[PDB]
């Protein structure tokens, strides 16, 4: 069983956690959304100021992310931040996350959270900065969704590229069906569907195989 | 002025990227988003969108008959055609950055074990076709991939916003639970903080990412 909950200050935009949504109906994960604006106690609502040494943009206030996640984690939670600068997220860690019985994700928004927020959280907890990958995302929301996905699907009870996949009809469009597919040569299938997987990795993931680019 | 048109099974999944768009970029006709549910093009009453795989396997794969119809009435020739996939090239800022030009991207999103290769291998002979990775990470279908796609493209759009990793940032208060704001950003010395920030970046991107640096 594993807890997840999400801090945010768009909690709509975790809406489509419900789909994970099946793995929250047959109960073996919860996934809970929170407004970062509840911990805040000015009437305004501020989550967030300029940086300090300059630059362009905003940085989330350190304050309000204390106070929030002192309530929601313990010492046995993953704090999971998503972050262009961060580790990478991979199969890898997800497989990893995939045991575990508390995550929390903190979804930045501006140009990021204050460092110390980490940096205080880590004194209590274990704590992960990861990115899902390098673009740039306007927020931590869809990177919560990404993780989430991934490592939910993995959950106790819930290398090469892969190569090309049909179904029927057999003929479509004036295509056919690699006839190798419809032999009923096991062999002959796995060798074919090698051969494609490895043209595949080359041309798209050489990096995969350990070449360049 | 972009449009993106989504074709999935789960069209709930994208509706809240669709409200998210701001209103004077939708009123200023730089933006729309559409997203279609698949089942709209299927032939049975059960609605089937999937089948088992040629020459054996795990999972089904989604009927080229099926997608083939709703590409179709979607897409034209100057369609830039995204489908998602663990199998594609990699998605990244560069590729932001040229898909935030075009006048038309169609997503296809796929469930199950992938969408039967016919389908992106047709659309290919009289439009653009993009097989794309978000990452080397497994999901349960391309909405996920989707919605990550959407944001970094539309984000670079004109309007709608209205190397190494960056380093640590800092704001009020000077002191907070024990830790200071590092004296430089306070010192006024611009220079200086640019170098601090430089070498920030630089030890950040050596243990964090050691691939970026060849
Ligand atoms: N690529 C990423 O993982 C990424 C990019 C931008 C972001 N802004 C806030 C979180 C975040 C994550
Ligand atoms: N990592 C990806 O980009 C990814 C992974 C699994 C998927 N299933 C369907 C589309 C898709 C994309």
């Amino acid at each position: 069983s594993m807890k997840i909950d999400v801090v945010t200050i768009f909690p709509e935009y975790l809406q489509p956690v419900r789909q994970p949504g099946k793995a929250i109906d047959a109960g073996l994960v919860d996934v809970a959304v929170h407004d970062l604006r509840r911990w805040t106690h000015d009437v305004h609502k501020s989550v967030d100021d300029s940086p300090y040494g300059g630059g362009p943009g905003m940085v989330m206030k350190p304050t309000v992310w204390g106070d929030a996640l002192d309530e929601i984690c313990t010492s046995e939670t993953l704090l999971v931040v998503p972050t262009p600068a961060g580790y990478p997220f991979t199969q890898e860690t997800a497989w990893q996350w995939s045991t575990e019985d508390h995550l929390v994700i903190a979804c930045g928004r501006y140009e990021g959270i204050d460092q110390r927020v980490a940096d205080d959280a880590a004194t209590r907890m274990r704590v992960r900065e990861v990115s899902i990958g390098d673009y740039v995302l306007n927020g931590g929301e869809a990177a919560a969704l990404v993780i989430i996905e991934a490592v939910l699907r993995l959950v106790p009870g819930v290398s090469l590229l892969e190569g090309p996949s049909y179904t029927r009809p057999p003929s479509w469009r004036g295509m056919d069906v690699p006839p190798v597919l419809l032999s009923g040569d096991h062999a002959k299938i796995a060798a074919w569907r090698a051969e494609q997987s490895r043209q595949r990795t080359i041309e798209r993931r050489p990096d995969l195989l350990g070449f360049d680019s």
